[PDB]
């Protein structure tokens, strides 16, 4: 409260971490579905079911350009993504299991990186 100070954690290397969680991401073998943004024209319901289109591009374009406030909203974006991922497709298609892979590789880096560390 009012003139009673928190501690709180050092956050002066999240956006050198999270810059290098991300290129991990971008350059993982099944990140094919994820790099650019959904393609609206091409993909019939996308744009109606998902509200909220998220990929790694804008993530990159977003962390490059200062529009995080904080690691909690990076991993909120990148948890959209696998979240829109899992809304539109089946589990068993190509693009539905990358996803889960992918979920799973960065929920680890996360916890390894920040919160198990
Ligand atoms: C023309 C039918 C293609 O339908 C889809 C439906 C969903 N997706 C996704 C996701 C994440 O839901 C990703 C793709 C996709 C797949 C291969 C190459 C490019 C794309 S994309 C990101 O340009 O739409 C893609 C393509």
């Amino acid at each position: 409260s009012m003139s009673v100070k928190k501690p709180k954690r050092d956050d002066s290397k999240d956006l050198a971490l999270c810059s290098m969680i991300l290129t991990e991401m971008e350059t993982h073998e099944d990140a094919w579905p994820f790099l650019l943004p959904v393609n609206l024209k091409l993909v019939p319901g996308y744009k109606k079911v998902i509200k909220k289109p998220m990929d790694f591009s804008t993530i990159r374009e977003k962390l490059s350009s200062g529009q995080y406030p904080n690691l909690e909203t990076f991993a909120l974006d990148v948890r959209l993504v696998f979240d829109n991922c899992e809304t539109f497709n089946e589990d068993d298609s190509d693009i539905g299991r990358a996803g889960h892979n992918m979920r799973k590789y960065f929920e680890k880096k996360w916890t390894d990186t920040f919160k198990v560390s």
